[PDB]
């Protein structure tokens, strides 16, 4: 019979292979728009109708063959659809895929088209990488290498949609618990990839070794944006975790690495350009690369900044008033007491109106500006005991335990908790400083170990014989923290047995983790806490988690600067005469060194900011002057320096030259979390 003339639809699906059609949007267009009507109901129909069928007798609902459904799909690699054609293609295929007898056609076809396709690439990728950085700076790449990426009737396209629709197919409603991702991995395993995404890797590292007119590094966008769509559910979350040791090498070996442990590995060898495309293009971030954002570390500081103004806010109308009238020696108080409740919603929605005690508008308005600062200045009130100095050193602020003294400490939390907010809320470089435990009370993040030695000698000694040499149960040291109430010292049980469970071998890490935990967390944090209240009132906590603990304080003060002579010369070398020559290399590049790499790298060792004055021979500590002094410290020779910000003890394991240390010190100020920290 051919079914030609005992079903009308067919008809219409023939007319899908003739080359004298499908050459048009509109014609193409206009028949997929009739399919979408009829495959709407088809599907419904027959799943609708289980026990009263009594339609299927009547119109003879079709049985689907091989050939009755890769016609459907086999011109979605056609060079006619617009991004209108496959909007209704989708769901065409999605419609149909409820009948029976589909899904593994479906599927099958659909891995055939990505091997027949995932072959000619290889063949030409292979020729562009290679061809890159092997003329010249200033010369021109013969375009049929490049006609094969520009065209919309290129390949890519249609690798980027085949894997987009075997999501949507995966993916399309239904429910994403009850999703099976597991399976999904195989089918993209199933498919040879592999070479393609390794020999990719040879492309996106060729251009941060050469220049070219053409260079235009976003020619291989669409690709990129596939290889993120294939781990745009695998994980992409908790893999990050390795660092231990610094490779200082790049293979990339990417033949199989399944495709779990594909997208942590990539991405680090490619930063540099990476981050050399947001802020040229900083659009790139609603789409195309909108999975980054799960990859903070990949991130660079300037680029986070801009990401984070434009999605901000901005959506307001202007802000309407703030009628203070502080007189400029209460301030504070004042305050506390005249902002009462100013809209918290739209609090930021005010402008402050406030004069000194008597003075004009001159300098422009927004002279508040210095009364920030001022504020900061008179923020900490020695007066009042809501902060300490951080008794190891001034230049820092404490949580203060005897913080809960003050009888209105509460609201004045929120106050300076919104207030910090509202210098956020603007651009503004306000100067304070809480050292790294406090910042780390507002990023997600556990409490450190290593912070004690440096932080506070007292109780880390009382610990530093302990973990090691000692800890042997030769001690028993009864589980539970010390505890200070402003009375009686009654240690506190940690754990429901504190005080009966002893800290053996086997209460070791539990113990010493909350008893670090008590003294950072179980102080007036509580109170404090109030300050992130109304800071995490102001900004979600999910609006900050882009930062981290350690760049949070460059974002409270202005990116701090730092010269080269005084910390050139005000140094000191313990068994060492200031390197063995691979230091040198790093002095002079400290100058290439971003202010930012820079800057990083004295937290490492303070912690603080702050710049010293005096030529950093002005080190006032713990002991009101010292001097950072390298140390050699006999270790492994290839594990990661240290240092102690207690009296700036530093280190050096003997390394080799070039690349070695450099690369080491680099992720060691990079390293933040998971080192100096919480290891």
């Amino acid at each position: 019979p051919d079914k030609k003339l005992r079903w009308p639809l067919w008809h219409l699906f023939s007319l899908l292979d003739r080359k004298l059609i499908t050459d048009e949007s509109v014609l193409m267009d206009l028949l997929t728009r009739i399919l979408q009507v009829c495959t709407k109901t088809l599907a419904v129909l027959s799943t609708s109708s289980n026990g009263k069928e009594n339609l299927s007798k009547k119109f003879h609902l079709p049985s689907f063959d091989e050939d009755d459904l890769m016609k459907i799909l086999s011109i979605i690699m056609l060079d006619s659809c617009t991004t209108r054609v496959f909007q209704q293609t989708l769901n065409i295929i999605y419609n149909l895929s409820k009948l029976q007898g589909c899904m593994s056609i479906f599927t099958k076809h659909l891995v055939s088209l990505a091997i027949s396709i995932m072959s000619k690439l290889k063949s030409a990728l292979d020729g562009l990488s290679r061809e890159v950085g092997t003329i010249t700076t200033g010369m021109e790449i013969n375009s049929e290498l490049l006609q094969k990426f520009t065209l919309p009737s290129s390949d890519q396209a249609k690798l980027l949609k085949i894997l987009t629709t075997v999501d949507f197919l995966y993916t399309h409603k239904r429910k994403e618990e009850e999703r099976n991702v597991k399976d999904l991995q195989s089918l993209y395993d199933k498919m040879n990839g592999g070479p393609v995404w390794s020999s990719l890797s040879e492309c996106l590292s060729q251009f941060e070794k050469s220049q070219a007119i053409n260079t235009s590094a976003t020619i291989l966008l669409p690709l990129i944006e596939s290889l993120m769509v294939v781990c745009r559910r695998s994980d992409l979350s908790q893999n990050r975790n390795t660092a231990v040791k610094y490779e200082d090498a790049k293979l990339l070996d990417f033949s199989k690495t399944r495709v779990e442990n594909l997208f942590f590995p990539f991405t680090d060898a490619h930063k540099k350009l990476l981050n050399q495309m947001i802020r040229s293009n900083p659009k790139l971030m609603s789409g195309p690369f909108a999975l980054l954002v799960k990859n903070p570390k990949v991130l660079d500081f300037d680029n986070k900044r801009y990401f984070f103004n434009a999605k901000l806010k901005s959506d307001n109308q202007e802000r309407p008033k703030l009628p203070i009238t502080v007189r400029r020696e209460q301030v504070f108080l004042d305050s506390y007491r005249a902002l009462f409740f100013k809209t918290n919603d739209e609090i930021k929605n005010s402008k402050l109106e406030i004069t000194f005690k008597g003075e004009s508008g001159v300098d422009a308005g927004g002279v508040t500006r210095e009364w920030y600062q001022v504020l900061s200045r008179q923020m900490f009130n020695p007066d009042y005991a809501l902060f300490l100095p951080v008794p190891s050193d001034k230049t820092t602020f404490h949580p203060n335990r005897t913080s809960g003294i003050n009888p209105e400490h509460l609201s004045f939390f929120k106050f300076i908790g919104m207030i910090i907010g509202k210098a956020i809320r603007d651009q503004c470089f306000l100067d304070c400083h809480f050292s790294r435990e406090v910042y780390k009370n507002i990023l997600g993040r556990p409490v450190s170990l290593k912070d004690m030695e440096s932080l506070d000698p007292d109780y880390y000694k009382s610990l530093v014989w302990i973990l090691e040499n000692d800890i042997t149960d030769i001690i028993e040291e009864t589980f539970s923290v010390e505890t200070d109430d402003y009375g009686e010292h009654k240690v506190i049980n940690l754990i429901e047995g504190g005080k009966d469970i002893i800290v053996t071998e086997a209460n070791k890490q539990d113990y010493v983790k909350k008893v670090v935990e008590y003294k950072l967390q179980t102080s007036v944090k509580e109170q404090m806490d109030n300050f992130l209240v109304g800071f995490y009132a102001l900004i979600s906590k999910d609006l900050i988690t882009i930062f981290d603990e350690q760049e949070l304080e460059l974002l409270i003060s202005g990116l701090p600067d730092i010269d080269v002579d005084d910390w050139k010369n005000n140094t000191t070398y313990v068994n060492y005469t200031a390197t063995c020559k691979e230091v040198s290399y790093f002095w002079r590049a400290v100058r290439s060194f971003d202010a930012e790499e820079r800057a990083k790298l004295l937290q490492f060792v303070t912690g603080t900011s702050k710049v010293p004055l005096n030529g950093f021979k002005e080190l006032s500590g713990v002991n009101g002057v010292c001097k950072f002094s390298i140390h050699r410290d006999f270790g492994s020779s290839e594990r990661l320096p240290s240092s102690h910000t207690c009296f700036n003890q530093l280190n050096l394991p003997p390394y080799e030259s070039y690349e070695t240390l450099r690369g080491s010190l680099l992720l060691a100020i990079n390293e933040g979390h998971e080192g100096f920290g919480l290891a």
